[PDB]
């Protein structure tokens, strides 16, 4: 749905988007290219909303600390900029935009919150937060305010938390070590609330209250970043850039963002983009011109840097970002600042209380049970198994989980009742290994029977029944390709396949036919009663109620497509990496004989083919059916279906 | 404290008073404590896709403000055993004779209902009445469309919704033994609602009462209905879709009776919910 | 996946690991057995994690503590020292290690919590905790501070807390009656917190902090064990150790660990393991390779400690070893120290409050963590039910877990809709009955349709069909021997059972057959429709689908045998007392008459037995199956197996 031929480029409303947009005139001038800039309302967390209905721009600007979620969810690109020029920009702001090893978007200009101040209506700005509630009475009486910001948002209600010792995920790696609820959190938060208590403040001050109060001059001091300066020139108010204020002695720690630009993931003008950010954008020109609109603050070029860094206010602003912290890309920062606002909102109008919002939004930081999932995947041999547990190896230490292999006495399928239980226990009580993706050639086990918390999500991919008992007949006999090394078992038998069938020999007896259907049936005697029709039934009841997904060898592409789009947690990137990865057909076996149709046809004969024929064409069939209502082919390539439900006549309302 | 952490899925078959009884829901959840969701799917398809089949589950399971929940809609039978989940959900259901029902969805889509008379109904604007289609072979009126009770029980299997599969029946009465906490049936609603009230009092209490005096008890009745000709049915009967829809049918209601028969008393006028009739003895170490 | 011929030892990272690995040279220049000692990470969290999956180190150092949890859950085996081993160690040391009647450890050293003072800094140690704000004030001023330890770990912090009188768990044998929120614990805590307020301490510090600040001497005082002596000379800075300060005239309470060995229960070279410890390291020359290292207190050997009881440093160990108390094993330990870990770092941080934090950390003590098991064995009649359930009562007073038995009116077995809900609910958010052991002739009940969290574990045992409804027989006519006394229903009738069914009679009616089928079918409607072949699938999915294990009256040995290798917890030593208790065949039917080959004929033309045959064989068939793969029979009687699986190729790795 995005145009090929042309940019469109979302950024921020409160930015230079004029400022780009020259930018953008120069490009189409030179190359032809039509670019378009827009400024979308709610940007912060409505970027791939509304793109779950439509696709559309190809460059994204905001600041670092959202960049690393839309990364994990596969909605950017990794950029490649040559090292000369890599080398023209701070390699601090590289740092704020490297995911994973790899990096992500073009960093812009480092912003930080700084105090500004009335010149006229106060010469001598306050050092510390506490000589505020005393400065706000001679200013009441005038007609007044001391201070005005905006507090929907807690960006600018940061700076006063972490001020006294608040923090979000301590750098050590970061962990799941939250700290909002502190000493330092509560003590900041609670005089903040002290301030509207006390009527030194509204509770409902957004930013267009608190620039208005500024720019018409009826407060003397207010909290906002570079962007903001521009259009305070516009109302001819002295002002000034200062240091933030300290709170308990500590010099305020605002969080620090570095503006990005990153590249849409489904783009088709990623070269278009890349040109245009490396040579248009990031250099002396287009920096400057977007600059004249509103200030980027300190710009990540070094030559453009050079001369901004001249300047009375650019330096109160890197004061006031070393004094604070440059905010993670992690992906739990969505949820950090949705907890936050929350828990700030509340304080603030006294629909909560701070020691209770803190304590809400210190759950709602982290730790939200998405990690507690575990797969197994009870590989069937000779099934393509081992090039699928390859890419679940190749994905666990970028999508973060722990690929372990099941290895059992003399590869029996079955276990012992003492080493179920032990299993399952491992599985399910295993906390460093979650989530977890455990495979192995083991006959399905139920996990309800021990009465276990949370079930685990099974997983399988099987072969036709003939073309697998061949497969696997040649495989004892010569091996495979990818570990070469290993003398098979039955190593040093000449007889092939067809001589052995018409030999009625053992290793290709219709008995031998006999494995995919116990290995959904389970631990149960009946299910190795080679033949028994229960057998079959109850592996068909298995595959339906148990196994989250069962797909078929020949069609592998398609179930490792299903796959990313259900559990992606396991398995983004899996179909890429399938595609584009020479590591996707391992294993095979190096000298195979296809059957005759004599061979083939005397097998056929045998009801417990009848049998193992009938599940799989059964497992097939809802394979089938699965893909087909979760796919639309729009021209060639599946393109999966986008949410097909929803909620409404919610009550009570509210 | 208290046991908050409940949700009921209530898949609602289309045409079987459901729209009766999910307004004692609606009535109630103010009053008892609790939240109602309807679900709607695109083009009413009662099938999930498997990432909206994660999606819902994840929701249901997660989404803490809505519980407890009462989530109803016309959703196949959804297995939330296969995501891992901790708690499954409660499912309940209401079916009706298989012919009866068709007969009045039929009539249902030609001329609509009285509880939204506003709506124009897909094929209003057809004259045929339901015994003319069936002795015109007509679409709307073939056996084939008397398939859709298994396939609500059996789910999203492929199986199911292959038409007069023998498998697809017997899942589907495995599955309401097996998980569903209770199906009653229409033409007895006030019954299931009567052990629905002793069974789970946080979501029914005074579900009974509001059903004999509220006047909102026989809601979305069809406008115009013709009920068929003795002919008409006789030659429905001869379908095997319909043997084996009707089979179901009788399985479900000779289950709901064996319920019913074991939670109430007969005593002169009104069925009375037993008592306890169980206790804990001999209960080592002392302490 | 633990490597048979070699020994593999975990040591935690602040004792002697070096010292300790110049045994291991000793025992592989001596046997040919390579000794490889490692010291993890989080040690105390890590050994039960991976000893679980059948792997880990074959010897594993830890304070006894911890080894009782360790022990419950199977991870460790039973030591056996010959009683001239057990007489060079002071007795009091191996109740240290003895969990459940049995030695699971070996102990080594005494260790203890004593307060470090600076010699220059500091010639004369304060001798209570109050004088510290006072003595902080003129440290503070040259550029130094009172006191630096660790308040990351509650084993430094409870010492203050122990002091003016709180306490975990009360000795009786341990309660579980948690003193972590008393006065005592209440006021230790407060003045901690009001150290750090004062900002006589910082909040952040840890061991490194500690340890670093005062080798350096930045410094006067520091609290900690013998396993930092080693370092402090290494600084040539003069010190000294005393005895802890005293809280309100109380004197400090710190815990006392004592640091054991023990082997583990997957090792395959429990017999190296055993030589190792016993010949090599608890002996004088293996002690004092080890004490050159680290310091371990005072040791455990009567030998060595006579000579290690001549130190200045090691009578204040001991001193503060008897203000103290020695740590309990129960399992509960591991819950406690998290909790207060937890109750610690809140309340340093201002993160809550000391009332409050301490409150919370109160009921976090008795976490019902793998407590949380109820199994549901559903009798049915006349098949040896007296005799199993029994076992559960005779040693559910000593496994630690809680039987009932469940009474339905007129002994049906179908419950009514509510009943249900009322029993699922009871079961399972019971929590005074966990783990429980529920039993009745209560027919199979589906726990899945209520939406519960956790099912309950289902295990029966049944009987031959006809067997079963001959026993029955002549039980109502003549009653049992268990209780003699008690008139039974039909009792007063003469008629034998092979004349009731030449006579077509209604007690010995094929229709009476029907029992089996239904108690594992359910509380449908389908499962007691007599001769239902819907019924007999139905029960044959549910045992298989829903049932643990499900045994056979003929073979009631082996049933308990397997539960004792699957469900320790529960049957631990049942089977030892089924086959030594005189209490193994209860409830024998007192007057009873074998059928005639003519009247088992007839029964078995009936469809109704024909069915219930057919389960019956197909239960056997199974526990058959399930025994098979369980055991090995090796000469006459039968051995469980073990473990045959291990997880490899773990990635993403550490490192
Ligand atoms: C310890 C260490 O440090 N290791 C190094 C090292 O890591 C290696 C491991 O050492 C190595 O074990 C492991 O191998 C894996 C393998 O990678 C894995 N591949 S998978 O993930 O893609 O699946 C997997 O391969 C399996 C296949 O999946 C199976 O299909 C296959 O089963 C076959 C079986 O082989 C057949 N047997 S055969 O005929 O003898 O060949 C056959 O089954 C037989 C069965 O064997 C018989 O027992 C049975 O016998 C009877 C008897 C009687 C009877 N009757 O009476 O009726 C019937 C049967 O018969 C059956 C039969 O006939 O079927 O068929 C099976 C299939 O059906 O087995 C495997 C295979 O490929 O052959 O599992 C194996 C393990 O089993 O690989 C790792 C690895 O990481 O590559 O090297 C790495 C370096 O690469 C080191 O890692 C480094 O570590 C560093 C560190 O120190 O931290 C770190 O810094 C580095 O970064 C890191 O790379 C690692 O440390
Ligand atoms: C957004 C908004 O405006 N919100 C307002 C508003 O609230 C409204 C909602 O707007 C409104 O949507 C909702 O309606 C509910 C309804 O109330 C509910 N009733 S129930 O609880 O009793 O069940 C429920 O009704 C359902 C029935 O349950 C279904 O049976 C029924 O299904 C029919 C379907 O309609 C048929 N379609 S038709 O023929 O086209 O008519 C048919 O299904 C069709 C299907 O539709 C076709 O697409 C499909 O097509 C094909 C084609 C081909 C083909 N083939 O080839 O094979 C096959 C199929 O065919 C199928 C088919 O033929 O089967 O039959 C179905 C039955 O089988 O649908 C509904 C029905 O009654 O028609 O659900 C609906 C929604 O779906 O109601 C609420 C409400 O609260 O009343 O207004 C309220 C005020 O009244 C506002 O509330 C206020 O909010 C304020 C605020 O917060 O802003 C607040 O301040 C105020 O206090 C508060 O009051 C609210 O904001
Ligand atoms: N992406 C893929 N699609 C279809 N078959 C594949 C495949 N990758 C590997 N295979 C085949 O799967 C078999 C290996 O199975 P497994 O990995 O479970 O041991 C080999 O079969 P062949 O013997 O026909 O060569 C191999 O060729
Ligand atoms: N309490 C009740 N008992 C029996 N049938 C009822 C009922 N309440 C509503 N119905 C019927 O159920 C149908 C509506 O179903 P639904 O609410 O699911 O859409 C209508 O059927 P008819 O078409 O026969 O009139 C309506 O009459
Ligand atoms: N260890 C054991 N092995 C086999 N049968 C046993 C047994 N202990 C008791 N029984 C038998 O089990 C029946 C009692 O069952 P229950 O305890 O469930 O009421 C009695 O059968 P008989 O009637 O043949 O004597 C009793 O003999
Ligand atoms: O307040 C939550 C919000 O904070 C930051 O957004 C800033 C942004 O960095 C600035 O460039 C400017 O637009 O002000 C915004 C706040 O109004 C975070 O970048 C963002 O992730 C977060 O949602
Ligand atoms: O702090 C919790 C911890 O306390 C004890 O661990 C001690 C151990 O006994 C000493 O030998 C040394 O290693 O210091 C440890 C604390 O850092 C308990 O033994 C242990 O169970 C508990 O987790």
């Amino acid at each position: 749905k995005i145009e090929e031929g042309k940019l469109v480029i979302w950024i921020n409303g409160d930015k230079g988007y004029n400022g780009l947009a020259e930018v953008g005139k120069k490009f189409e001038k030179d190359t032809g290219i039509k670019v378009t800039v827009e400024h979308p309302d709610k940007l912060e967390e409505k970027f791939p909303q509304v793109a779950a209905t439509g696709d559309g721009p190809d460059i994204i600007f905001w600041a670092h600390d959202r960049f690393g979620g839309y990364a994990q969810s596969g909605l950017l690109a990794e950029i490649t900029p040559d090292k000369a020029f890599q080398d023209k920009l701070y390699p601090f702001t590289w740092d704020a935009v490297r995911y994973n090893g790899k990096l992500i978007a073009y960093p812009i200009a480092v912003e930080a919150l700084s105090l500004i101040y009335n010149k006229d209506l106060l010469p001598n700005p306050p050092k510390t937060w506490e000589e505020i509630p005393a400065l706000d009475k001679e200013l009441k009486a005038k007609g007044k305010s001391a201070l005005m910001f905006n507090l929907q948002e807690p960006y600018f209600t940061w700076p006063l938390i972490a001020a006294d010792g608040g923090y979000a995920f301590k750098y050590e790696y970061d962990i799941k070590d939250v700290g909002v609820d502190n000493a330092g959190a509560k003590a900041g938060l609670t005089f903040l609330v002290d301030l509207i208590k006390n009527k030194h403040m509204n509770a409902d001050t957004d930013y267009s209250i608190a620039e208005a109060a500024f720019n018409k001059g009826e407060t003397a001091m207010t909290i906002n970043g570079p962007w903001a300066w521009s259009n305070i020139d516009t109302s001819k108010v002295n002002y000034g850039v200062t240091v933030l204020p300290t709170f308990k002695g500590q010099p305020s720690k605002p969080f620090v963002g570095v503006l990005s630009a990153g590249i849409n993931a489904a783009s088709p003008n990623k070269e278009l983009a890349k040109e245009f950010l490396e040579n248009y954008l990031l250099t002396d020109e287009g920096l400057e011109a977007v600059n004249k609109d509103k200030p980027l603050g300190a710009v990540a070029l070094k030559s453009y840097e050079e001369e901004l860094a001249k300047d009375p206010r650019i330096a109160a602003t890197m004061e006031n970002a070393q004094k604070g912290e440059i905010m993670p890309n992690i992906p739990q920062m969505s949820a950090f600042w949705y907890a936050v606002r929350t828990a700030v909102i509340n304080a603030a109008s006294g629909r909560q209380t701070v020691d209770a919002a803190l304590a809400a939004a210190q759950t709602n930081a982290a730790a939200d049970e998405e990690d507690d999932v575990v797969i197994i995947y009870n590989r069937v041999p000779k099934t393509a198994s081992t090039s699928f547990t390859n890419i679940a190896y190749d994905l666990c230490a970028k999508n973060r989980y722990h690929v372990l292999h099941i290895n059992t006495t003399k590869n029996n399928p079955v276990m012992s009742l003492q080493d179920q239980v032990r299993f399952v226990k491992n599985v399910t009580s295993w906390k460093e290994m979650k989530p977890g993706f455990y495979h192995g050639h083991v006959s399905y086990l139920d996990f309800a029977k021990f009465g276990v918390k949370k079930k685990p999500i099974y997983i399988n991919v099987i072969r036709d029944p003939i073309e697998r008992l061949v497969s696997y007949y040649y495989f004892l006999r010569f091996g495979d390709d990818y570990r070469p090394g290993l003398r098979r078992r039955k190593q040093g038998d000449k007889k092939t396949f067809d001589e052995c069938v018409a030999a009625g020999g053992s290793d290709c007896a219709p008995e031998k036919l006999w494995l995919q259907i116990p290995f959904f049936c389970g631990h149960s005697s009946e299910c190795w009663n080679v033949g028994s029709r229960w057998a079959l039934e109850q592996a068909k009841y298995n595959l339906i109620n148990e196994y989250f997904l069962v797909g078929v060898t020949e069609e592998l592409e398609d179930f490792i497509m299903l796959l990313e789009a259900a559990l992606p947690r396991f398995f983004r990137g899996a179909t890429e990496l399938y595609r584009t990865g020479k590591k996707s057909h391992l294993r095979k076996t190096t000298e195979k004989k296809l059957p005759t149709k004599e061979t083939i046809a005397k097998l056929q004969q045998s009801e417990i083919w009848k049998m193992e024929n009938e599940f799989y064409e059964f497992a097939l069939e809802q394979f089938q059916f699965v893909r087909a209502h979760a796919v639309r082919e729009k021209d060639g390539e599946l393109y999966i279906l986008a949410q097909n439900f929803f909620y409404e006549k919610i009550y009570p309302k509210s």
